[PDB]
């Protein structure tokens, strides 16, 4: 919409107050003109037609319960955009400031969120398993990272390339969470998962097994469920990333951590320069090793840690 850029105020899913960039033209719209070609948030109104209506509000104040998921989706998309721009020098998901669109209130009691190849979509959850999914910054960052992957590696969403695709989204979803410094951790979905249970999460990068996911290649899922286990086998790569960054001993193999910033640098380089649509775990290892070499030299500790971490999870 064409209008005047302004700043509204609202309350997110978790009840936190935050300012949001809006656009004024009769109504105040959830349209952020300060980042690239814009961030647009839509109301799917409990239906499945996308994107729905660009979010319109009469007074630029978003404190209604219906508003919460929109506020967070809009706000976190902005934070995610800043992360990629500031940390990786990437302008939006396509690298050329493509408009970022998100739709909230998708369907009824929908326990998921996803990138559909064109935009991000967020369900409200059923109130038991999940609350509105945009309330989690690792969720929002996970979805937008899928867009980055679409325009770079193009990892096919099935089997090993699919598990890599998922892991990259969890890895960057986590790095964005640390970046915003929003009670950061190496857990996935803790802010919106199971409102009745404290201390849990959907997945864990530090200890995937905690939630039944493999933490070693020998325990990989080989069936056809979940597109060949894309949300299951991602645990193997998530664990490796966690080890590269934080260090630790896993299955008797010791890894010296090199930190989050270097983890992000290595993986971003692998994703954008070396990964292809059909890359498997073994190729991811080679890509990560090559990236760390380009950035830190063949005899660097960084290259050594990447090797140890993949050895620890059994990926040669
Ligand atoms: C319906 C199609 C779903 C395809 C997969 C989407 S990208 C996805 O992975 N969504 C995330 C949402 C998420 C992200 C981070 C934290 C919590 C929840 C996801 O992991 N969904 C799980 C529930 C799944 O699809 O198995
Ligand atoms: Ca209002
Ligand atoms: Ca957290
Ligand atoms: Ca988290
Ligand atoms: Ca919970
Ligand atoms: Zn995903």
């Amino acid at each position: 919409i064409t209008g005047t850029s302004t700043v509204g105020v609202g309350r997110g899913v978790l009840g936190d107050q935050k300012n949001i960039n809006t656009t004024y033209s009769t109504y105040y719209y959830l349209q952020d003109n300060t980042r690239g070609d814009g961030i647009f948030t839509y109301d799917a109104k409990y239906r499945t037609t996308l994107p729905g209506s660009l979010w319109a509000d009469a007074d630029n104040q978003f404190f209604a319960s219906y508003d919460a998921p929109a506020v967070d989706a809009h706000y976190y998309a902005g934070v995610t955009y800043d992360y990629y721009k500031n940390v990786h020098n990437r302008l939006s998901y396509d690298g050329n400031n493509a408009a970022i669109r998100s739709s909230v209130h998708y369907s009824q009691g929908y326990n998921n969120a996803f990138w559909n190849g064109s935009e991000m979509v967020y369900g409200d959850g059923d109130g038991q398993t999940f609350i509105p999914l945009s309330g989690g910054i690792d969720v929002v960052a996970h979805e937008l990272t899928h867009a980055v992957t679409d325009y770079t590696a193009g990892l096919i969403y099935q089997n090993e390339s699919g598990a890599i695709n998922e892991a990259i989204s969890d890895i960057f979803g986590t790095l964005v969470e640390f970046y915003a410094n929003k009670n950061p951790d190496w857990e996935i979905g803790e802010d919106v998962y199971t409102p009745g249970i404290s201390g849990d999460s959907l997945r864990s990068m530090s200890d995937p097994a905690k939630y039944g996911d493999p933490d070693h290649y020998s325990k990989r899922y080989t069936g056809t469920q979940d597109n060949g286990g894309v949300h299951i086998n991602s645990g193997i790569i998530n664990k490796a990333a966690y080890l590269i960054s934080q260090g630790g001993t896993h299955y008797g193999v010791s890894v010296v951590g090199i930190g989050r910033d270097k983890l992000g640098k290595i993986f971003y380089r692998a994703l954008t320069q070396y990964l292809t649509p059909t890359s498997n775990f073994s190729q991811l290892r080679a890509a990560a090793v090559q990236s760390a070499t380009d950035l830190y030299g063949s005899t660097s500790q960084e290259v050594a840690s990447v090797k140890q971490a993949f050895d620890a999870v059994g990926v040669k």
